[PDB]
């Protein structure tokens, strides 16, 4: 039916002349993960590819769309797309590869193909884990400058669908929406580049109670001391220096997980605050413990100390609270 | 034998006319590994085939069928399936394709082939681990449509085997059946899609006794306190401490396996009260220390409040015992 | 020199009429690697087959076996052999394939080749870590049916043969051995299968070391708080509340390595019953200081408990431990 | 258009008479990761090549470079560069082969390709984590001497591209330039090599925060025990015990996560002098204890030792650190 | 130029008649990787062959060698090695595959290859980790006799070279040579093997200061509790047992990293004798403890346990070091 042994398809249609037009529509199917320390993401999609070939006519009365197996794909000419700054993709192949192909009797050609993508992410931690991050996957022709193919969405905003299932465990997803850019090469011109952008936005549940819950109750305990006979030393002292090491041991298990970045991120000022405000219940017993000592000396009930800590370790933690709180909200 | 060399096999029986019907029919092998993590299985099976087609028809006197080499495969046509919403998935090859074709006098076609998919499945965790799931496979065609091809199961409900060696060291594997469903896609059009369906439901021995069980020990331990003399100072204070600071271990090794979802899970809630629990043990014994030195400061047997804790503790946590097991059953 | 041109080989020896029988023997080159938590072994071998087929036949006056370069095997007829209920497979292909192929002037041929192998092996660890596990390796025609092509082992029992070399650090391996059975497949029918069967015992040494002897340790600790003056309270309560929380130390460091089985280890048993032993040792001495302080209200040496206790905690630990290298042996 | 029917590409252009002259000129677009336990660092970049070949002349009127599909490259002749001292490496081929193909009348030729590599790196870690590393990327051709092939970069130092967004977390990238170089093999002759050349510098931040300051922090808990009084033997005895039991801790997980390199890295070196500051404040205690003994055997405030430990202690740390500050800058 | 058409290569040359002499070479360019856990090693390497073939002769006035571009591989004749006992490899192929092939006038042929190969290695742990290891790589061919193929090396010893970087951070690298021997299977005939021999010495720095030093250091803690008053009974106990507790994490944390091999490694012989010094200081202040309670019961300075123990602990360790560092050198 199609005259595929008449031509020679080393050679693009309108070869010599003016730029084909090529437009290009999409569906996501999943968003798939996302690394922080790797700094990127993976996506799964349906991508499609619209355009004008007289090589392919061929005859009807119908003047209808014809279905052809697949394997005819390898001896026609195909746009060259690839997806730009990506790690690594593969096309899906069992039980074929899946891909599609359809043409009209005037030429016109439909042709469609699933693919899965890992794509690079910059990421900013500052404001951690109160963060949102934004994100792209960008498409471009290989071998083709703006003069010889011209790359478009084929229905404008309405371009893109989206899978109702799509879902993360840890992220909210919204603002999905496509852009256009040229680009350019110093060595070889200049291109047409199309984009998809969308946004994320962390769920905090999680981080309360593994980690801002605890860091609290290791402070509240340290306060406990205040309110023991300051004769008590073997009891004392212990219960200020554990809670001590335990705030240590929590200090490590956050950053254990993330990327060694340059710069602070919330949950760190929030956890070093409360470690000084630990170790300093442990001067404050020994400044008693010596005063008390050189009262034994001159002479050979609670101290004023004990008396005022009471009052301002809580008050202080209090207004440090409201402080973070408004500033990270 | 058969005449290969003079038909065109880009194109499907039936071309420009109504549509193909290709029955299935399926043994699954085994259900291979599951992650909470990654939220999803995967599964090894044996798929089949089903459709006439005349252009392999061939003359014998026998009426029977007959089997060929493997390789012709590639030269005649073949239905296109496809796994819906699937991770990644292969066709085996050692020592050669795994892949069958058997074919009748009057060209019925029967075409089989070993496949293993990996397979997105949504995952509910608020009942952890006491949980049950539900899973499926999705089964389409890529390129045609219902009015060029017709899918169906080949023998109803009885199209569905299972290999009597399955097994999960960690699920009960219950209620295998099939079902059907028309799906939609925007720019392409209707399609068939075929379902494979089962539950699961997770055996808790393992999480009673690495999870439950130490966490009760515990909060068991920490009512010894109330046995000891009060005047006992260095003894009674780290005895709670110390189970304060064992409980924070025992509720960050559960919470480390599994995934951040934005909820709570049936286990945090019982290592959570089990942390009150023990907390609350320490302002107690501080309560009693500082209402002695009162009494030293007026002046100058067992308390009040030990007698009452030795009674209202335990049963507090026993009615929360029978509550919970209730709920959660 | 091989007529290759003249002849069909999409259709087997014997086409139409009866089986052609194909003769197997096999060399185990390495047994490498064994994995609990996901139940499975792998395994390296050489793989040999045996038929004839009159196409191929040459005249030569010598009457000898001939080798030929490799590239000719995609071009002839072959079996086609699979490795039942496995996970994954390869051919080795370094520098070329490893494929070797050898024919006799009246058409008899003899073909080899090299492959590694993963597959599945269900496992009980009720007596873990003093289990013993059984493993083979099923071999079977993926198209043919007995009907058509009939499969045996070459030489009886003597067609099996392992490398000298063959070891594993941690199992003892014996008593390699091959058998045969017919199979079913309710849509495809009936077919000829192949066992290779082994014997795998592990050794203990390493858990000796590593978790007996150091639960044992942590028992007879505890039983030095007998030999303490019952007055030294702030020596005698720490001394056991650290061998308990030790302990469990111990009981989740062995569970983590293991998958989640919904039945008891013979290894569990006998770290749950020390942990017993040390938890009693808590409450006997919270006894003794509640009874004197019970003298000391009445009244306002060594105690009978602590004097029984240095008699019965160890004859009951040995006692144990007699029953226990009893049942375990 | 291009004949090539009419020619044996197995010979390259010049076969049997001088070297042909490739320039290459390159962009990097990625650098993706580094690892110091296995010593190597991964890219990603476009390479280009430049010749002239008249069997590749076509005729025109415009005097223009024309643009090919791709599947050409296969036929032609094209030059056969490697990565020297490579570990792994890729072409890229979503949707299809990443190549271009560019041909003018005259028939030079311009041809390019993306890629990623990953290459070995030897790494000096005396001063880690203030160290300095340097990195280069080698290019040379497999088969061809320079008797019949000459390598060059195309336009001098301007052959080297980098892209805008170019970045790691934990290194400061600077010093891209470009260098040359001849090799020779014993066995097979002389060859010329291009290399790429960069330079990293590692942020201290993320160190201080996790290492060197919790161990300053355990330093100035020991120096606590000296303003204590010396009759209250179990304060200050676990006082002292628990700081050495945690500074082990920290020496552990830095030295954790490195190579196993055979000499001591500048974070060793403050480790161990902090841990002996630590351990001599236990033996300050123990010589208080003794001393007094003796003096309560003689007779049958505070200590010189004490007096003077509070004034030596914290004078000899920042003599230290004032050192190694200097040293290590 | 090469008469490729006119023959048939899938025969040897000679093929009937005597056996061929194949000649090898090789160049290492590195050594990549060691595993106790998996017991093997992996290597990169370049490999050469030599012999010669009459059907590839041309004609020529300067009777040298001439380069092909290396397509041409694939259709000629060309040996068949393979590396026995080896677990994975391959062959690099970007920008193409790294092969070459060079021809003479009169047929003598030069073909090499780059190559990536992982390969078994048995080894003994008895002495680590001051242990020596010895490896080897095997090289044969995989469907010819020594009666249709003769394999040597092809300048004797001078047939090895090694790449001046070559390098590993924890092993000194000694002693390349090769040597030969024939290789017998009982179902295909006697067969030419190669040997490629290396040695390997680990250094002991990093298990000095990781191990040996802090095990050394628990056990002169232990000796502290010998100077202390035998009235401070909370403090001697828990000085004790904290060294006990923390000998145990050492002992496990090394011993978590290697095989679980069925015998003693001679890092745990020097970890258990210092446990059981640490464990015997506790049972002998239990002694004292008891006897001092006896003395007390008949009456209604230091003990001379202690004042012997002083002098016996560090001399009974120190002939203890001496012995061990004789035997193990
Ligand atoms: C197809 O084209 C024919 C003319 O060739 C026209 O009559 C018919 O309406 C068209 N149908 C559609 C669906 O565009
Ligand atoms: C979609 O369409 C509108 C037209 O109003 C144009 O603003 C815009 O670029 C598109 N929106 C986005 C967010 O890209
Ligand atoms: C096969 O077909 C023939 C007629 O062509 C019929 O006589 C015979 O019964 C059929 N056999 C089966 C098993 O259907
Ligand atoms: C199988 O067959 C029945 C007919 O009774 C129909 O209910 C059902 O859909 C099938 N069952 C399930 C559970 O899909
Ligand atoms: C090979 O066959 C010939 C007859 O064709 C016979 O004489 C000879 O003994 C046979 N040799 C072997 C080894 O079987
Ligand atoms: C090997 O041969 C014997 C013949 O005595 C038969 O018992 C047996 O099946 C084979 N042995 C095993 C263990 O399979
Ligand atoms: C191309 O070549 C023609 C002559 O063949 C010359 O006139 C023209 O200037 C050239 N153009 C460029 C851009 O080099
Ligand atoms: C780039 O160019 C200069 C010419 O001044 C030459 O020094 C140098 O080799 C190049 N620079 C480097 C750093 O390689
Ligand atoms: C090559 O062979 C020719 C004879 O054919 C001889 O004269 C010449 O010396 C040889 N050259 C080398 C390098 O062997
Ligand atoms: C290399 O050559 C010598 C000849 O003296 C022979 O001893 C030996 O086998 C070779 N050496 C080794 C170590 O294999
Ligand atoms: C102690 C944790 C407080 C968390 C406050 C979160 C406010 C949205
Ligand atoms: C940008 C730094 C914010 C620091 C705020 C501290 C709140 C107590
Ligand atoms: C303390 C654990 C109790 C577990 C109860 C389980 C009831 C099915
Ligand atoms: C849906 C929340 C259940 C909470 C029950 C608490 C049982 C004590
Ligand atoms: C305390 C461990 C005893 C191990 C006994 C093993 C008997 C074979
Ligand atoms: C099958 C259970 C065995 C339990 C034996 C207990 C030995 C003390
Ligand atoms: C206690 C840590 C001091 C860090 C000093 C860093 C100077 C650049
Ligand atoms: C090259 C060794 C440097 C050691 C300096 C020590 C600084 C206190
Ligand atoms: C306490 C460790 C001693 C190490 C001695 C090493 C002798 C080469
Ligand atoms: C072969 C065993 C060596 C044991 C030596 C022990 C040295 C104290
Ligand atoms: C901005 C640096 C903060 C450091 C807090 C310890
Ligand atoms: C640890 C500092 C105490 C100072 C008391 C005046
Ligand atoms: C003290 C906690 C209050 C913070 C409100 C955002
Ligand atoms: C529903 C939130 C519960 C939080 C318990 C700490
Ligand atoms: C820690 C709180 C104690 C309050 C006693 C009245
Ligand atoms: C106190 C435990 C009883 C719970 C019964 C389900
Ligand atoms: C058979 C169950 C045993 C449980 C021991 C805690
Ligand atoms: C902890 C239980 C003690 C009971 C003494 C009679
Ligand atoms: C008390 C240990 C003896 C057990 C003998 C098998
Ligand atoms: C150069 C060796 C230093 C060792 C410090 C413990
Ligand atoms: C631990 C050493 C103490 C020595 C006192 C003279
Ligand atoms: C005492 C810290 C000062 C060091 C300055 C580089
Ligand atoms: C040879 C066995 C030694 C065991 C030491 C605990
Ligand atoms: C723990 C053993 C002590 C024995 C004293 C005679
Ligand atoms: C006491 C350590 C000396 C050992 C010398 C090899
Ligand atoms: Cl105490
Ligand atoms: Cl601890």
């Amino acid at each position: 039916l199609l005259r595929i042994d008449d031509h020679d398809f080393s050679m693009r249609p309108g070869f010599g002349g003016p730029a084909i037009p090529v437009g290009v529509d999409v569906q996501v199917e999943s968003l798939d993960s996302i690394s922080e320390v790797d700094m990127d993401f993976t996506m799964t999609l349906y991508l499609r590819h619209y355009w004008k070939d007289e090589r392919l006519s061929f005859p009807s009365t119908n003047n209808l769309s014809m279905t052809f197996d697949g394997r005819l794909v390898k001896k026609i000419w195909v746009p060259d797309m690839f997806f730009v700054h990506s790690k690594r993709s593969f096309i899906h192949d069992t039980t074929t590869d899946n891909v599609m192909l359809r043409v009209q009797p005037d030429g016109k050609v439909l042709y469609s193909l699933r693919v899965t993508v890992t794509a690079m992410c910059n990421m900013d931690f500052s404001r951690f884990p109160l963060d949102t991050q934004t994100c792209s996957l960008e498409i471009e022709s290989y071998a083709y400058t703006e003069d010889d193919l011209m790359l478009y969405w084929k229905k404008g905003n309405d371009s893109l669908k989206t899978d109702e299932r799509i879902s993360l465990s840890q992220f909210l997803i919204q603002e999905f929406h496509t852009t256009t850019k040229l680009a350019f090469y110093s060595s070889t011109g200049w291109y047409n580049r199309l984009y998809i952008n969308f946004t994320l936005r962390r769920h905090i549940f999680f981080f309360l109670l593994q980690t801002y819950f605890p860091a609290t109750l290791m402070v509240m305990l340290s306060w406990v001391s205040f309110w023991i006979d300051r004769r008590a030393v073997p009891a004392r002292v212990p219960l200020g220096i554990t809670t001590v090491l335990t705030m240590s041991t929590i200090i490590t298990g956050v950053n254990a997980s993330m990327p060694r970045v340059s710069y602070i991120k919330a949950v760190d000022i929030y956890l070093w605050v409360s470690f000084v405000f630990v170790f300093l219940s442990v001067l404050e017993y020994a400044a008693v413990n010596y005063l008390t000592t050189v009262q034994e000396r001159k002479e050979q009930d609670t101290h004023a100390i004990d008396k005022y800590s009471r009052i301002i370790f809580p008050a202080a933690y209090i207004l440090f609270n409201l402080i973070y709180w408004s500033i990270f909200s």
